[PDB]
């Protein structure tokens, strides 16, 4: 505070100029220093140096401190935390990242003075509020200034959140005005169907250049995949679609699916992880898979699928205008008896890259299988998988083998 | 296991009839006095291909040891595990060395040593050998800077035989990162994993990474951390 050059007479000229300049520059050192070690310490957490800054009110010293903040991590408990933190951010031309822990605030529009910066700074492109109170009161506010033409902001993560239904209206209403919002993550909240029904009205609407959105444990369920489906079907911009860990049964990825399969559809990822999915919806999955050559990453660890669902799935796998790149499928309560198929697509599909068979019981017997088809100019240079999968000394020397003489395999990785 | 008992094993390790392939001495409370043993195992040994001696006190002057022998292009490692081995870039001269005359080795693990932009440039000289067969390299947390991007770069393009490289915990930089973005299209045989986790970038890196991985879906992963 004391060290500032906007400053009168009477006795305010009692310092002196000359250490004032020099300490000015040991004390912009030091902000440098510990500005740029982002890590955990008892040293100034962040927030501490912006306190220091606060005091100093110069925007020629302030501005230039800043600029050692590319990313910013902080608390915020109190009302002199989000004024300091809000002046700070403001004059701050180089913050590309801000994390912001809020505590025992929030439900309010106590932050409000917080947000309206946020939405006002042209260097912020992604902004983290996870795993903090931000109750749909609280979202609410934000909403209204990511609306702001000079937002910026192109990531925002909104995990552990305590979101519900509600927020998706004013989430809707960002996504059809924020056209450089990117990437959402809503997971790990309550956005029930009806949520994500209000959710896709943002979606679907032009000028939303929403590219991936995570609907990850949002307490979904097939009801919901009627307004999801749409939403592929139309939507220019959205690629990545994560929806795992809900109840969309096959009666829920059948719906998706309909609209999944059409060949105009962006869908390039798509997240049906812990979906509760049977070899019902298979056959689903396997029309998308043959259809859509958009899509690159099928996700379908958690699942319980068998041999039954395998099959299915290969029949559209091991089409010639499959494009898909990285299959993952790790408990998806598969047996041995499904190595036939998995052998005959690691040759047969000529799109498939990585394949990542996981916490299953595919036996030895059958993963010896892979190691004779594989080394038969295979294209799957990706992982092969089998992590927590055991097996007995042959087959891991046979892996082992593998490796060496078809080292473009990047990694078998077996679990020991 | 210290370094008498490292003494006493390579009796074994250096006996005909002993078939041993792979070695784990890990966090067995070594120093660089029992690489002199060790270095004669590597030499003599038929079979040892996989050596882990990381989390250990074998710093640049037990590394320099082995190196005098693994270096030696009949040496039978494949995998060196010299990890949290406290070394300086002191000994990446020995390394380089190893990497350009023993055309055995394929895989080497440096994480946890500091080795920082000097070290990584005495690597890159043996690992831009013609005759390096090295496909998996490891540097996590080797103390890198972006002051490395450079030599890195090169080495994208330039090795014929690296196939993977684990750059991780360190602060390699966004501008550093985008180095490799430009060079790894131009027809990079590194097919494995690129690495940078536990690394934070910004968005415009994140975007080139993500975009790169579309581009060159050959390219394993990238890997990082959010």
């Amino acid at each position: 505070g004391l060290v500032n050059q906007e400053r009168t007479s009477y006795l305010e000229k009692k310092l002196s100029c000359k250490i004032s300049q020099q300490i000015r520059l040991e004390l912009l050192k030091w902000i440098e220093v510990k500005a740029k070690a982002k890590k955990l310490q008892i040293q100034p957490s962040q927030l501490e140096l912006f306190y220091c800054l606060y005091e100093m009110q110069e925007e020629d010293f302030v501005q230039r401190a800043m600029d050692y903040f590319p990313k910013i991590e902080i608390n915020l408990s109190t009302r002199m935390d989000h004024m300091v933190s809000s002046f700070c951010i403001e004059n701050c031309h180089r913050v590309e990242s801000l994390s912001l822990g809020f505590l025992h605030n929030l439900t309010s529009s106590f932050c409000r003075g917080l947000f309206s910066v946020l939405s006002t700074s042209q260097s912020l492109t992604e902004l983290d509020l996870s795993d903090n109170s931000l109750g749909d009161p609280g979202m609410r506010v934000l909403c209204e200034t990511l609306q702001h033409p000079g937002c910026n902001i192109r990531r925002l993560w909104l995990g552990r959140c305590g979101l519900s239904h509600e927020c998706c209206f004013d989430i809707s209403l960002v996504l059809s005005s924020n056209q450089k919002l990117v990437e959402l993550d809503l997971s790990d909240n309550a956005l029930g169907d009806f949520g994500i029904r209000l959710l896709c009205v943002g979606l679907k609407h032009l000028l939303c250049n929403l590219k991936k959105l995570w609907l990850v444990s949002c307490c979904l369920t097939s009801a919901c995949c009627q307004d999801l489906a749409s939403v592929l079907s139309t939507s220019h911009s959205l690629t990545r679609l994560y929806v795992g860990e809900n109840a969309l049964g096959d009666s829920g990825v059948a719906i998706l699916c309909e609209k999944a399969k059409n060949p105009q559809c962006n869908l390039q990822k798509l997240g049906l992880v812990n979906s509760g999915l049977t070899s019902v919806c298979c056959s689903a999955l396997s029309s998308v898979l043959s259809t859509n050559q958009n899509l690159t990453h099928l996700y379908l660890r958690g699942n319980t699928l068998g041999d039954k669902g395998i099959k299915l799935l290969c029949e559209g796998l091991l089409h010639p205008d499959c494009k898909l790149q990285v299959l993952e499928l790790d408990n998806c309560n598969l047996t041995s008896h499904c190595c036939w198929d998995l052998s005959t697509l690691l040759t047969s599909s000529q799109s498939l890259r990585k394949l990542s068979l996981g916490n299953n019981d595919l036996g030895d017997l059958g993963v010896m299988m892979f190691c004779e088809v594989l080394k038969q100019q295979s294209c799957l240079l990706q992982n092969l998988g089998l992590s927590e999968m055991y097996f007995n000394y042959e087959t891991k020397s046979a892996l082992e083998t593998l490796q060496e003489e078809k080292p473009e395999l990047t990694v078998v990785f077996e679990p020991s």
